[PDB]
């Protein structure tokens, strides 16, 4: 994913060796930046992936499953299906 | 739109002063490139905008309205609503 992966590894390596919390501090500064429900999704998704990296599996498991159901409501399965397919992989 | 606008002025100015048809020649080379229905949309959209620029309003009017109905099927109104809102402006 283009902007997905541009911010993904950016806040990943900001915290993988930098501070875990300094990344999440600006993550909501980037998600408060988001203006659409399309935009308000990926930030929380990649935060799930973030906290997944730190071996915090089930804190954000709920964030995976709660959004796996927040998406099937609105036909994204025929409109970017992969996006939720890897969610289906990691819920 | 990021990739939308990256290719929008890319084939706009390829034809605005260059050849009108050389742009559309590679447009389907870019849309045959498209992998998903999400991807298969924007190319035909911007082709509508292309042929709109050349004062060919109603040839592609049908391409506007036929896709305005091909989208409401799948909940994009709560998932990138603007995208189809400007379609609503130009159908």
């Amino acid at each position: 994913g283009g902007d997905w992966q541009e911010k993904r590894k950016e806040a990943f390596q900001l915290a993988k060796e930098g501070g875990i919390a300094v990344a999440l501090s600006m993550l909501n500064d980037g998600l408060v930046s988001a203006v659409e429900p399309r935009d308000k999704f990926y930030w929380r998704l990649l935060s799930a992936d973030l906290l997944r990296a730190n071996h915090l599996d089930a804190m954000a498991g709920e964030q995976y499953q709660t959004l796996l159901n927040q998406v099937t409501t609105l036909s994204v399965p025929e409109w970017e299906p992969s996006l939720v397919e890897q969610i289906q992989r990691y819920t």
